[PDB]
């Protein structure tokens, strides 16, 4: 219940610039003194990522950061960001996690093509299975992510995946969010129809977003969901799911995706939230395959 020693965090480079803070890549000085679940290979650099709140950030930003610490303090799964430690008794407030050396999954995967930098079909399924495993864990906690997408996943060594949540402000992904003055920013292309129409976010809407995330993976992250349709058309499509007159449209089957796997995606996009498969089944399907 004690702070990680802030003085042992040695800056190396900036990983991200946020509205109210920054994420740094740091080395941990003399880490064997602290093992704090640090995974140290003797005499090698222990690299960590540190999310830091600017000390002069607004009171509201500090309040939101303190709530994030509370949420993050519960998350203990190999496929979700895990806290190695925090520095919160004094400023700047910080949260420390393992460094994932290959960055976000969208940028990582889009450099690859399906093997004839390549990636095999079984490896794509292994990536997707890890995401499903992380979401399965969140579901056991009754924790709704609300923004699952490949841009919010991180890649480490050997295609290991962890689910994160960068928020909605990065310029690189601005086109993935729908902005209206005075409203929440919304990842409409990943959202179940009931999220769009009623603002109802649940584990079942996380399953829908998982279907879209799986589609992205099988597209090698080289296409945006519903990419030829306008934001207005995507919102209109949510209405068609509600109306249930056969005019709703779905993401198409990726070239890399067999029909059986596409049918799993379609189950994730069931109109009725209760008919969507649970993450325990999605993981089993993908891990067997
Ligand atoms: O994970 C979170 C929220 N959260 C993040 O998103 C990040 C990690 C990713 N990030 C980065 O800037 C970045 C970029 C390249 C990187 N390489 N290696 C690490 C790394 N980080 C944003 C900040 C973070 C840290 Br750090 C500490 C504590 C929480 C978080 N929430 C859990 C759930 F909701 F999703 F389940
Ligand atoms: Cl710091
Ligand atoms: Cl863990
Ligand atoms: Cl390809
Ligand atoms: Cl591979």
């Amino acid at each position: 219940r004690v702070d990680f020693p802030r003085s042992r965090l040695r800056f190396k480079e900036k990983l991200g610039e946020g509205q109210f803070g920054e994420v740094h890549l740091c080395e941990v000085d003399s880490p064997q003194d602290l093992v704090f679940p640090l995974n140290v290979r003797k005499g090698h650099p222990l690299l960590v990522a540190v999310k830091i709140l600017r000390p002069d950030a607004t009171k509201n930003a500090r309040n939101d950061f303190l709530k994030e610490v509370k949420i993050m303090s519960r998350l203990k799964d190999p496929n979700i960001i895990r806290l190695l430690g925090v520095c919160v008794q004094d400023d700047p407030l910080c949260m420390i996690t393992d460094y994932m050396e290959n960055g976000d999954l969208n940028q990582f995967l889009s450099a690859h093509q399906l093997e004839d930098p390549t990636i095999s079909y079984p490896m794509l399924l292994h990536v997707a299975a890890q995401i499903a495993s992380g979401m399965r864990y969140l579901a056991t906690l009754n924790f709704v992510h609300r923004d699952l997408a490949t841009r919010n996943c991180l890649v480490g060594e050997n295609f290991t995946i962890k689910i994160a949540d960068f928020g909605m402000s990065r310029n690189l992904y601005a086109g993935d969010y729908y902005r209206v003055q005075g409203r929440a920013v919304l990842p409409i292309r990943w959202m179940a129809w009931e999220c769009i129409l009623m603002g109802k976010f649940t584990t079942a809407s996380d399953v829908w977003a998982f279907g879209v995330t799986l589609w992205e993976v099988l597209m090698l992250c080289r296409a945006q969901p519903f990419g030829q349709l306008t934001d207005e058309q995507v919102i209109e499509n949510a209405g068609e799911f509600f109306r249930d007159q056969g005019r709703q449209v779905y993401l198409s089957r990726p070239p890399a995706c067999p029909q059986g796997l596409y049918e799993l995606m379609l189950r994730c996009w069931s109109r009725e939230s209760e008919q969507r498969p649970p993450f325990s089944q999605l993981h089993r399907f993908l891990a067997e395959d």
